């Protein structure tokens, strides 16, 4: 039951067992053992309780050092209840912060040191030590720059001046200072004179029971909160925090010869025993095949097969790029006389991670090969690193041979830059060309005029990457000679270079170059496309690693965010190395935050344990016992602690502090999300705990429709929309946003019935604020009618699509996008009577209105045609994350069509009419 047998391990040798419950804190244990020790023998040897600490091997297999022992048995989870008293004395900070880390990322360090891997080894001493010192600096600076860092401003993309009476306030004074000040008023002008009104440059404000705080150089209105109190009509509450208070927080080339492989063995295979093995191989330079893909012969289907066949290629070892990659395939062929079974895959870089062309046998452990679309004999694009299950996969026995006496490395950048160095109708030619996919007369027209091409095309950097031959280390010399003088080219330019097919090292430096201009605001908005790039990397240490770790130590926002993205990922084979080893570094200069990430990530732990509960006590009791059989399971003292006053993973600045148990439900969803509510101790907010369904691809869809919300936002044209979190924490888990005041058109037309939402809408918003909440709902449909098109969510019907008290609009369980209903196909702009009706507000013929809500839809898709690059080369970095809706150049170009990126921006206008025009026609047909 609630008790446990503990083994206890004595310094002197002596061996207790006894009886204690599994509530019991480390500090309580260590009681009872002292009094049970006191009648065994040896004790007048020990030194006193607090000279010792306890010390288990935790879930993830590695001796923890139990410091904090307030902390309970059931918390700790040990493997088996032993426990072993060690002298405190050492280094208690590394020994803390090592095993608290392990924790976080769901993965034992050891692991990494296991692998007697090099490059393991130097990323983790490299980037531990970058970040150990950001975090050393940042300490040293003053609260300016600290709150800057944790605290980032949240401001309103970016208009008039209105009266807005602020109630101020101070630190442990419950007494108000309800100043009215202008709308385009700085921070200090409500400050100062708020600390002049009390006695009638130092603190700063904070917004009541948030950590959001009021700082540097912009008007008040232009701050989210005081914003959305001024449309919620609600008076702005702050805080004076002094400085003192926010410390307080604070603390050489030559091999001529052709490129050989011997392909010795195989082993573990699982394949049918009538058939026979061929195992395919082909160079690769990212997507571009780099010569003829050699085959091995034909043996007998049986678990280990021998080969040892020599595989010579039409590519001669100085021509090799950087970044050559071998890939391998292992089908079963059915022996010569209807389709080639393909088993298993592997790639592996020519080259090592320190410029070193390798040499020697390699025992590379394949992935399975997924039946597709693309039949395609190899997988280029798969990741060069070794299925980590080394226990029971199929592996291959390759030998690359040694070549010299001594080591050969690839050129140094000043031996590539020394032989890198060295018409009017071809120039219309060029012109002609460059205005995807260009034909190899065309190709070798562009690498002619390369020059020409640098000096008066810099954006057209990518065409001229794909057409350099990568197998001639002429042409590569060349083409790097020009990228060491390119100008830099915009964001949007670098967004397109970061990936799979340019997979030279130095695009990739010029790439990340460009993309250092980024706001920490824009970043966030790229963020989940960057860290899914990380999956199209060669070698661990990598340029976009360091980008990513630098703006995370520099932003706590963006350093959260980078957390649960890699975080949600800790369970793919493919990624679990990789995204451990930045998770690592990201924490040891991110102490602070750890503390943050280990609070949530325990709530985290317990809502998957309370979930499942419900989830089977749903196939059992009825829906208000389980309700009651949650709040006990809830109420336990470790779970009630776990669940409560911690920092929201959907937003960092947000403060669940007390849950209301009695709020708390689940819903009869497939999945049975659980409703999670809380209160405000000095500021309502809840959560959604979901676990089944994968959440990437509605994080995806909500992030796009929020980009398209700024992009709008931007060019003044507020469209009221709802940018709900959704965040992904782990395997099938994540969290989904409470959207209070909020229900589904299906449950509010069942409660005219033609007016049955005007109602509704009436019942919430009487008299003036009728006209407010159509507003609301005009504004809010335009926004989602147009996002839904341009992203092809069908299946938009009256239980997903969601209407809110003020009158917006809003868009749930997103099940699948891009045309596909499974089967993709062009999903056309609706328009629904019922919506069309409150548009109207409640007349048949209203063109006075009905026709500004048109000119809503129609610059919200000319704004969104303006950033059309933007969202191609967003969702063709996206590709990286294996979502079967976004897999292919089909996918993508799903985008060009319904955006009409080609055509022309009045020939785009007026098919964007016809179609709307016939949305409003079928509209009134269902
Ligand atoms: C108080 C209470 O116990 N309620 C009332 C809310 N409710 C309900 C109904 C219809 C839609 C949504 C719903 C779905 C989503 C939603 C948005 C995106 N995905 N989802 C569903 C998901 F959360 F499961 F993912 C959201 C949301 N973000 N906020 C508020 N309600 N809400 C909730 C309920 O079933 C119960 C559980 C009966």
């Amino acid at each position: 039951n609630q008790s446990v047998v503990v083994d206890f391990l004595l310094p002197t040798g002596v061996y207790l067992n006894f009886p204690v419950s599994r509530n019991a804190n480390l500090s309580t244990i260590k009681q009872l053992l002292w009094h049970r020790a006191q009648y065994e023998p040896l004790f007048h040897m020990l030194s006193g309780p607090e000279a010792y600490v306890f010390t288990c091997i935790n879930q993830t297999a590695e001796q923890q050092e139990l410091e904090d022992e307030q902390r309970r048995l059931c918390d700790v989870q040990p493997f088996l209840p032993v426990l072993r008293l060690v002298a405190r004395e050492g280094d208690r900070v590394k020994k803390l912060i090592n095993s608290q880390i392990s924790l976080l990322i769901g993965k034992g360090l050891h692991e990494f040191d296991s692998l007697c891997d090099p490059e393991v080894n130097d990323f983790r001493a490299k980037m531990c030590q970058f970040c150990e010192e950001a975090a050393a600096r940042r300490q040293q600076l003053g609260w300016e720059a600290w709150l800057q860092y944790s605290f980032p401003l949240q401001l309103e993309p970016s208009l008039p001046n209105r009266a807005l009476l602020v109630n101020v306030k101070f630190e442990g004074s419950e007494e108000s200072f309800t100043f009215q000040v202008s709308t385009k008023d700085v921070p200090l002008a409500l400050m100062a004179c708020a600390l002049r009104k009390k006695a009638t440059e130092d603190y700063t404000l904070q917004v009541n029971g948030r950590h959001e705080y009021l700082y540097g150089s912009y008007p008040l209105c232009q701050f989210q909160y005081i914003c959305s109190c001024l449309h919620s009509g609600l008076t702005p509450h702050l805080t004076m925090v002094h400085s003192s208070s926010i410390l307080a927080m604070r603390d050489l080339w030559s091999l001529e010869q052709p490129f050989r492989i011997e392909l010795i063995q195989g082993s573990k295979v699982n394949a049918d025993e009538r058939m026979k093995l061929v195992v395919q191989a082909g160079l690769f330079h990212g997507n571009e095949m780099l010569c003829k893909t050699v085959s091995s012969s034909e043996v007998s289907v049986c678990s280990e097969p021998v080969w040892k066949q020599r595989l010579e290629f039409d590519i001669n070892i100085c021509d090799l790029p950087r970044m050559a990659r071998l890939c391998f395939a292992l089908y079963a062929v059915i022996e010569k006389a209807k389709a080639d079974c393909p088993i298993a895959w592997a790639n592996l870089m020519l080259f090592d991670y320190k410029d070193q062309l390798k040499t020697g046998e390699r025992c590379l452990y394949m992935w399975p090969s997924v039946p597709d679309e693309k039949g395609e004999l190899l997988n280029p694009t798969g990741t060069v690193r070794s299925n980590p299950n080394t226990d029971s996969a199929a592996a291959l026995l390759i030998c690359l041979p040694e070549v010299a006496p001594h080591p050969v490395y690839y050129p140094a950048l000043e031996k590539i830059l020394e032989l890198g160095r060295h018409t009017e109708e071809e120039q219309l030619q060029l012109r002609e060309i460059l205005e995807g996919e260009l034909y190899e007369h065309e190709k070798d027209l562009v690498w002619k005029l390369r020059h020409e091409v640098q000096e008066h095309f810099p954006e057209a950097l990518a065409r001229l990457l794909l057409v350099t031959k990568w197998n001639k280390h002429e042409d590569v010399a060349q083409m790097l000679y020009l990228l060491c003088s390119w100008p830099e080219l915009p964001v949007l330019s670098a967004l397109e270079l970061l990936d799979f097919s340019f997979p030279d090292c130095h695009v990739g430096s010029f790439a990340i170059k460009s993309l250092r201009k980024l706001t920490d605001d824009e970043l966030f908005q790229y963020l989940l496309q960057l860290v899914q790039v990380l999956k199209y990397e060669s070698y661990l240490d990598c340029e976009l690693t360091k980008f990513l770790l630098d703006r995370a130590l520099a932003n706590r926002k963006i350093g959260h965010f980078l957390f649960w993205h890699l975080r949600s990922e800790m369970h793919v084979p493919s990624v679990a190395l990789r995204f451990g080893l930045i998770l690592e570094a990201y924490c040891r200069g991110s102490t602070h935050h750890m503390k943050v990430l280990m609070k949530q990530g325990e709530a985290l732990s317990k809502l998957k344990a309370l979930n499942d509960f419900v989830k089977l006590s749903s196939q059992k009791t009825p829906k208000p016992q389980t309700k009651e059989l949650m709040h006990l399971c809830m109420r336990q003292e470790a779970y009630l602690e776990a669940l409560s006053h911690l920092q929201s993973p959907l937003d960092p600045s947000t403060l669940l502090a007390e849950v209301c148990v009695e709020q708390c439900t689940f819903m009869d969803s497939k999945m049975k999300p659980l409703w999670i509510m809380y209160s405000n101790e000095e500021a309502s907010v809840g959560i959604i705990f979901k676990n089944g369904d994968d959440l990437r691809q509605d994080m995806l869809t909500l992030q796009m429709i929020q980009l398209m919300d700024v992009l709008w936002k931007q060019e003044g044209l507020d469209l009221r929309m709802t940018p709900y979190g959704c965040l992904p924490t782990g395997d099938r888990t994540g969290l989904i946003e409470v959207v209070l005041r909020s229900d589904t058109i299906a449950n509010i037309q069942l409660n005219f019935n033609k007016d049955a939402l005007l109602n509704w809408l009436k019942s919430k918003n009487p008299g003036e604020a009728l006209d407010r909440a159509i507003e609301e709902f005009t504004l809010s449909c335009a926004g989602y009618c147009v996002a839904t098109y341009v992203l092809g969510i069908g299946d938009r019907h009256s239980d997903n699509i969601m209407i809110r008290e003020s009158g917006q609009l809003f868009h749930i369980d997103f099940g699948h996008f891009l045309g596909n209903f499974i089967n993709r196909e062009r999903v056309p702009f609706i328009l629904t009577y019922d919506f069309v009706h409150v548009i109207q507000q409640g007349k048949t013929n209203n063109s006075e209105k009905f026709e500004r809500f048109r000119g809503y839809c129609e610059r919200a898709y000319t704004i969104l045609r303006r950033h059309g690059l933007l969202f191609l080369h967003l969702f063709a970095l996206m590709r990286a994350a294996g979502l079967p809706e976004l897999s292919c150049s089909k996918d993508i170009q799903y985008l060009k069509d319904s955006l009409a990126l080609g055509k022309t921006e009045e020939e785009a206008l007026k098919h964007f009419r016809v179609k709307f025009n016939e949305a409003l026609r079928e509209s009134w047909k269902t």
